[PDB]
């Protein structure tokens, strides 16, 4: 009867622990959200023993997206960070770059001075400790995220690069950032003709012209990859996207998998998917499986007895739904140095227009014709610390901050123990469709 908020985002995470898919409408099913063929945690990566592989084991799973376009599923994993990792490589000790300048990490220039002392002083200043010329991969990734951020900041303040950048699609934007990271903003701003052809979408002409530059001559193999990316607008020069059919042949094997200790089947999605995931993670042999509706689902009441005996899920942790408010997220953000997005907490329904943590008090919600019933709070873990853009798991922000102020009340410590509360689990009371913009009504 009374409105307590509005749906602001809906997210489906088709493969467990991988990138969310934002949607404007979704059907609410007893097992979670569905948008056509994409259903929430209906796909799972497993190892050779059949055990789940989650972002706890492989934080780079958050980089992988499974999306659907009509007919075909696409698996894709590339973004600017991964593109530059491939092009810049990784060195944990000070080395000289190809122009003789001291550098470290992922292409991080320390100084143009010939003094190794100046390079070490710059390294200790940048990392904040006495490194003795050596860093950890985590520290290289920290410098790298700062360096990419600085390159995009630079493009957006540059009058010659900004209009090109803004005209480019998301993949070709990454090729322009890649150039700026390598050669700096002034250098890239100098390619007057190639920049013109890019802004005009004359991709073959721009590819031909950029291959005549001095850049190409100095690093032709890297230039050829950035060029292909501008020519095609695809990731064919890097981890190329894999296109699979929506329907998996029923001749493919059904595996007995284990998710959070409980058994569940999944139909193997085929060798191309397995090789693609394994290659990208550089891991032991993994497979991708998909839950089909005739398989026995997992039972949340076996995981937490507050759930009803009839509740069912495929591969999610515990619940068919997680709901979070924008208010709760803006709150945590007013306490954090590095800001986080709803994506860190993996909610399916994000609700705006309410007071902080209002969702903890919402026992029964009507959204459209969908009714949802609150079961319990979502208690948080290290998965919240995996950065969704870089795939790097941090040292516990934002978990530590959550820990400081969002613990469960002693009167309640048997479900949650100590693990901070951020988001609420819900189940379905009536099926239907929900849309971004739907008012949310608190019932009873
Ligand atoms: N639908 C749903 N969303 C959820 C949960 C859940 O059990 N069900 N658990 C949450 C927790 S605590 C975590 S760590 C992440 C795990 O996401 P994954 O299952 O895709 O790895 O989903 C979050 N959102
Ligand atoms: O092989 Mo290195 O230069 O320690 O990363
Ligand atoms: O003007 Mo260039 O430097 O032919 O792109
Ligand atoms: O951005 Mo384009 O001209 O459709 O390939
Ligand atoms: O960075 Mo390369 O392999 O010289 O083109």
């Amino acid at each position: 009867m009374q409105q307590v908020g509005t749906v602001a985002q809906l997210w489906i995470y088709p493969v467990k622990s991988c990138k969310g898919v934002p949607v404007s409408e979704a059907e609410c099913t007893a097992m979670g959200l569905r948008s056509g063929n994409l259903r929430d945690r209906f796909w799972l990566v497993i190892n050779q023993e059949g055990n789940m592989v989650t972002a706890r084991q492989e934080p780079r799973l958050v980089l992988i997206s499974l999306t659907c376009d009509g007919d075909t599923l696409t698996l894709s994993a590339m973004n600017i960070f991964e593109m530059l990792r491939i092009d810049e490589g990784l060195r944990l000790k000070i080395y000289k770059d190809t122009e003789g300048y001291y550098t470290i990490g992922i292409g991080h220039l320390l100084t143009k001075s010939p003094s190794l002392n100046a390079a070490k002083s710059e390294l200790d200043k940048a990392i904040g400790r006495n490194c003795n010329g050596v860093i950890t991969k985590d520290e290289a990734e920290k410098l790298f995220n700062q360096d990419v951020d600085a390159a995009v900041r630079g493009i957006l303040r540059n009058a010659k690069l900004k209009p090109v950048y803004d005209s480019l699609d998301a993949v070709r934007r990454c090729a322009l950032i890649n150039m700026v990271f390598q050669m700096g903003e002034t250098g890239v701003a100098g390619f007057t003709n190639s920049l013109r052809m890019l802004q005009q979408k004359r991709w073959d002409e721009a590819a031909v012209n950029l291959a005549k530059s001095r850049w190409y001559n100095q690093t032709p193999n890297r230039a050829k990859r950035v060029i292909t990316t501008f020519r095609t607008g695809t990731w064919d020069a890097y981890t190329k996207d894999l296109l699979l059919p929506i329907k998996t042949p029923t001749t493919n094997a059904v595996h007995k998998c284990r998710v959070h200790g409980l058994e569940i089947e999944g139909r193997d999605c085929g060798e191309a998917a397995a090789q693609w995931i394994t290659s990208f993670l550089k891991s032991q042999p993994y497979r991708l499986v998909h839950f089909e509706p005739h398989m026995r689902p997992r039972r949340p009441h076996q995981i937490a007895d507050l759930f009803r005996p009839k509740d069912q899920i495929a591969y999610s942790d515990t619940s068919p739904f997680l709901i979070l408010s924008e208010a709760s997220l803006a709150d945590l953000n007013s306490r954090l140095e590095k800001k986080v997005k709803a994506t860190n907490f993996r909610p399916n329904i994000v609700i705006s227009g309410c007071d902080v943590y209002a969702e903890d008090s919402w026992d029964e919600l009507l959204i459209g014709d969908v009714e949802l019933k609150r079961v319990m709070a979502c208690s948080r873990c290290i998965l919240t610390t995996v950065d969704p853009d870089t795939g790097v798991m941090s040292r516990k922000e934002p978990l530590e901050t959550l820990k400081s102020y969002r613990q469960c009340d002693p009167s309640e410590r048997k479900l949650y123990g100590k693990s901070p509360l951020f988001g609420q689990y819900f189940v379905l009371e009536n099926p239907g469709t929900i849309k971004v913009g739907d008012p949310v009504y608190l019932l009873g």
